[PDB]
């Protein structure tokens, strides 16, 4: 029942409230609600209110901008000038960013006001949000369960109504998974569509690596689309879809490399059937589908080199540059596989993860964790499979809410579309949400 980012900005423009009122309202929601959740772990309420007063001076001087005065937070790994950027490392608790990231600079240019930053796991390397600098973030829907990660505090802050807009990062599901666990909307954008300048490992300032993207998170698709138009390095193509009638969907509720709970499958299946009733052509199989089992292995191989920065454990020999160049050839061949697939389909519908939010785990080694799927214990890491298609091949991928499991925990749907059609993904998810309400 909270105002959206667009609605807030309209309110501030129309006279209904001052940016400073909106900024103190958000501070109030945060101080009153973040106690048991612990999502907004870096606070800048003092400078935020100064910037809000300023946003009020612009308003009264006749100025308008699409997010003027709108309070929001950002992920702790994205730089804001004057604020820490530790990525959850004790050794970098006091690393203080000198300059706004590009994404932050873009949104501040749209008039937004940054109240603070949201919690993350150590090294952005978990589907939870816990670290020694700030503590743990808890799912607002069940405080005993993970908020997801690594953008987990962002998803929790959105879910608890604290702010209307957020922005996150994803290399192994870290936008889509928190959005799914907390019941909010998250967009993994097309690879290279938004700049990662300011999303730096603490004390470094180099180049974007492969695979990872930044993308917006919110409670509705309109805010996502606005936030994407304001942050993309070039204006992206606009949405071609306007109706589910004739939309061509490929429904995947099975992965050769990971299981999915019945309640997740059923939630995803029901979303496709709602679209079919508004006229969609839902297929369950296609011979153009790339080998998803090979894809998961290529993705893993490359992921572990990227995250290691090509360095190797002492005793092991590193990957050669030429071998790396071969790995990008492989990646490139696979991407072309999805190009042919998307000649026959407008979207893939599949799960974000095989389960809804799991109980907090203090076990660092994914190999020692499990996940209950239909009563059985199943391997935890196996679930990267659901997340691999869009990261490895670079496609945009929405995570949107489509139901709740039997315990009341949110379940999300992953909507994948062709490279650079990020707005078509957000549009389809908006129409999916309509079809499910009708």
């Amino acid at each position: 029942s909270e105002l959206s980012a667009i609605e807030t900005a309209a309110a501030i423009a129309g006279g209904s409230m001052t940016a400073l009122e909106a900024c103190d309202a958000a501070i109030a929601r945060i101080e009153q609600r973040d106690g048991p959740i612990n999502a907004v772990v870096v606070r800048d309420f003092d400078r935020a209110r100064e910037a809000a007063k300023a946003a009020d001076g612009e308003v009264a001087a006749g100025v308008s901008k699409p997010l003027l005065g709108v309070p929001m937070t950002i992920k702790e790994s994205i730089d804001i000038a004057g604020l820490p950027t530790s990525w959850g490392f004790a050794e970098h608790a006091d690393h203080i960013a000198t300059a706004d990231s590009v994404v932050v600079s873009r949104l501040k240019a749209a008039g937004a006001v940054f109240l603070g930053k949201t919690n993350i796991p150590v090294a952005l390397a978990d589907w939870q949000s816990s670290n020694p600098n700030y503590g743990r973030t808890n799912n607002p829907h069940d405080l005993t369960r993970s908020a997801g990660g690594s953008s987990g505090g962002a998803a929790a802050a959105l879910a608890a109504g604290m702010v209307p807009l957020e922005y996150g990062s994803d290399i192994g599901g870290s936008i889509r998974v928190p959005a799914h666990f907390c019941g909010v909307w998250g967009l993994k954008t097309t690879f290279d569509a938004v700049s990662l300048e300011g999303h730096y490992l603490p004390r470094t300032d180099g180049a974007r690596g492969e695979l990872g993207v930044v993308g917006p998170m919110a409670r509705n698709p309109q805010d996502l689309a606005l936030a994407l138009d304001l942050t993309s390095r070039i204006a992206l193509p606009i949405a071609r879809i306007d109706t589910l009638n004739g939309l061509r969907i490929l429904l995947l509720t099975h992965h050769p490399r990971a299981a999915a709970d019945s309640a997740v499958v059923a939630a995803v299946e029901k979303a496709a059937e709602s679209c079919a009733a508004q006229g969609a052509q839902v297929s369950t199989s296609n011979a153009d589908l790339p080998d998803l089992s090979k894809l998961v292995s290529d993705y893993t191989r490359m992921l572990l080199i990227v995250l290691a920065q090509g360095k190797a454990p002492e005793g092991t020999e590193p990957v050669s540059l030429n071998a790396w160049y071969g790995m990008l050839d492989d990646q490139a061949r696979t991407i072309r596989g999805f190009d042919r697939l998307f000649d026959s389909f407008d979207a893939i519908f599949c799960p974000v993860l095989g389960t809804s939010a799991f109980p907090h785990s203090d076990e660092a080694d994914w190999g020692k964790r499990t996940l209950t799927i239909d009563g059985a214990d199943t391997p935890f890491g196996s679930q990267l499979a659901w997340i691999s298609m869009a990261t490895y091949c670079g496609m945009p991928a929405l995570s949107m809410p489509v139901g709740t499991d039997a315990n009341g925990l949110p379940i999300g749907l992953q909507i994948i579309t062709r490279n650079w059609s990020d707005h078509d993904a957000v549009r389809i998810g908006a129409l999916v949400a309509d079809a499910l309400a009708a």
